[PDB]
Parts: structure tokens; sequence; C-alpha cells
């Protein structure tokens, strides 16, 4: 089992009841809160910065988190951090970014270095946020590069909190098979 | 570990199905006779069922998911798969039904609810919206993806070439041992 | 460990000091020149055609490389050609395709068959270089269809060759850890 590795002395700190698939690849300077899930082939690299992921997260298959080092041509480089009840959809690419608490990312979108995604934000499959971009919280966001669509509905701020629920069940049901050993 | 039961579900795999070492299957999935997954494909059948016809291929990177039935989704959405169907690499299918003889693009996505009809081609990269029909005969391009032409002749008869030369290369690769 | 396959009679050729990932998947007619680096969950499969790839380049985490088989569909096929210092982004697409020396293609970026890229050429993230398209040396190319944005910089020249070696470096570093084993 290698799905959790050790780099340069640093071990993935892992919370309560986290899932990772033994097909995952978490690597070094990465923390996961509570209940978080990894799924089948995620790969989280934390070598060249560090990775912070709150409680009841899930970072679904395909998907891969990484970081930019610090360099002149990126000074002080861009670690990814990202908050609680977070849905991380299929072939996600997130790359430097800050994510709030409560928020969809739908799958095959793409967050680039120091894009900002408030609390209460739905990222629509397939869409590019920009480097540098802010996402306003309460609201839609879809296209390439990505734009305000419509504020989230009453029924989709509470999915924020059922759908991330969801995936804690869903996860222990993983766990129940054993599938992280 | 490629092939998992899952709530004592086992996928039921027809004759001469690669699944390759490196892909997961997981659950409630069915692939008809001569159907192949490659590298780091993920068919996973927790939550609905999937179902994939003969023939068909599932090439490296693609992601084969469904969305659980709730208030939200009422009844869910499973995903259906006909035959001679090649997915493309990296290839995102979600709660989708995909028809017979059908192209999907590399690097392209069908959401909860699509329909594709037999011979039809999804460009690489196109996106098919939640609960769109494409039209048998024509060709799909986009995000999101429109109507562009029709299919030609020659591409007809690709879709049974092409599903064809992926059953005699997944051939070779169980001859490799690649599946154990 | 069988990230390095043996495909019909022929095995991967790799030259000094390359790193393969354990969880990476490499089939049959590939070569990788030295310092090359291939990531977490990347796929190079040289089955049906030849793969050829230049010093010190990285495939990185969930790339897939692949080719396109000689037919009346198309002609003599589509082999894959990559030069030296060459950086593939995380989730990139090669297809058949070919791309000179110091080059950037950017994370989620999908290169197609026939295409040809130039020395010194960026590809933005996410983009799609048609079948066919040339990209002329010293510009940025971005969009789907990828088009010239713009020539490049002289510090997008000189990172060509720095982004490579932190690279290099970087899968050092990988390799002392012991992933590729």
């Amino acid at each position: 089992l290698t799905s959790v590795r050790t780099y340069q002395g640093i071990s993935p700190k892992l919370g309560e009841r986290v899932f990772v698939d033994r097909s995952s690849v978490i690597i070094g300077d990465v923390e996961l809160g509570d209940d978080c899930s990894v799924w089948p082939l995620a790969v989280i690299r934390g070598d060249m910065h560090h990775i912070r992921i709150g409680a009841r997260t899930s970072v679904q298959d395909g998907s891969v988190l990484h970081i930019t080092h610090a360099s002149d041509y990126n000074p002080g480089g861009y670690p990814l951090i990202i908050g609680d009840d977070v849905t991380i959809g299929h072939q996600a690419m997130l790359h430097g970014c800050t994510i709030g608490n409560r928020v969809l990312i739908g799958m095959k979108s793409m967050i680039m270095d120091g894009a900002i995604v408030e609390d209460e934000v739905i990222v629509a499959a397939g869409a590019t946020v920009s480097p540098g971009k802010v996402l306003e919280s309460g609201f839609v966001y879809m296209g390439t590069p990505a734009k305000k669509v419509r504020p989230i509905t009453e029924k989709e701020r509470s999915f924020f909190t059922y759908g991330a629920g969801n995936y804690v069940r869903l996860k222990d049901k993983h766990l129940a098979e054993g599938y992280d050993r």
C-alpha cells in the first residue's frame, strides 16, 4: 500500500474516518480533515508546497491537486487551500488555488494559481477559473473563462451540505469494503 | 483489485473482456463480450448501475459514474452504453445513455440524462449538456456541443472498423497478461 | 511493479536517471531520454505505433500519451515525437503529434493527430491544438481551437529551461524516496 506517501520526512496528516482509495496517490505536505474522501486514481501532490483540505470534502476520481513552487517566476509560490464540505468533481484540476467552505467544483473543471473561490459557490462542470480570479460567494460560475451566471438558489445552498453529507455516507460504505487497505 | 465487489455485488464480465490491472471497476457494472477497459479508467457503479454493451472500449483515464436517487434527482441516473462504442481517452461519462456505433471523442463529457443515439460522433473535447438528445447520423462539437454536420459514409464504416480494431487490440493486451 | 511493460516483444527504453512513478503505466514502443520524468497516474501507450521523448522532459500527473495506428482511415498512422526540455502539464492529452524542444504544454491541454509544435512555444492550459495544426516557434497559443495570442517574453523564453530543470531536480527527490520501486 503506497497511496499515502511520506516525502522528505513529511507524512500526510489525515483526520478521523478519512477514506483514501488504495489507487489514489497522496504525497508529502498534505492535510485532510475528518470525513474527507479521496477517490480512485486521484492525485494530491504536496511536494513543492503545502496542501490543506478541511472536513467532509471529497476529491473525486481522476482529480489532480497540485501547487506552484516559490521562485523568481512566482515569488512565494502557490499553496492549495480547500475548506469544509467541498465537493470536488471527477477529473477536476486544482492548482495553487484557494477554495472556501460549502462549494461544488464541477467535474472536469480547472481552477488555476491564485484563484480564490469564496464560500457557497458552484463552479459548473468543465469551467476554467483563470489565475487570480475571484469567485463571489453565493453565485454559479460557468464557461471558459468562467463567468457569473446567476445567484445560487436556496435548494442549491442546501445541497452543499446535503451533497457533501451524501459523499460522507458513501465513503463510509467504501471504507467498510476495505478499499483503502 | 481492478474488479471489485461492492456490498455483495460483483461486476459481471462477458466473454473475452479485457480490464487492465490498473483500471478500477466497482460494484454493479456489466460489461458485454469483447469489451475493453484501458489503463487508469474508472467505472464506479456504487450508487446506481452501469451497463456496457458488446465490443465497446473505455479508453485510458476515462471516468464513468452515475447519480444517486434523491429528492434532488428522483430515481437517479444509471449509465447505459451500447455496442460498438468507442469511448476516447479521458472521457467523462455521467448518468447518460449511449446508443450503438458511437464515437465519444477523447476528453469529451456526457452529462446526466443526456442521450446519444446510434451512429453519432461526439468530437474530442465536446460537452454534451444534461438531458440533451443527440440525433442519429450527426457530428456534435463544442462546449456546449452543437450539431455541426452529418457523418460521412467513411465515418459510418469507422464505428465498426474502429471498434473491431480495439477488439483485436485488447486481445493482444490480454495475451500480454495485462489484466492479471 | 508493472509501471514499465513489455508489449509484443518490445520493451520501453529508458535513458539515464529517468523517473517513472510506480503508479504510471508505460507500454511497448516508447523511448525516454535522460532525466525524463513520468508522474503519478500518467499513461504512455506505444502499442500500435512508436513514441519517442527527448531529454529532461516531464509527463505530468494523469496525462495520456497515445498514437494512431496505420490504416485506410489514417495512411501510415501517427506516431508521437517529443523533444527535450518539454514540460507536459497535468492531465494533458497528446495524440499522434510532434513537439519540438523547450515547449510548455499547459495542464489539461490537448494536442491532436498530425499537429506540429515548434521549438519554444507555450500552449496555454486547456487549449486544444487541432489535427494538423502547426504552432510557430516563439509564440503563445490559447483556446479551442488554439490560436496565436502573442510572441513569448524573454522571461518566458528563459522559463522553458528553468522549469524543465526544476522538474529534473524534483524528480531526483522523488527517486530518492523510491517512488519508482
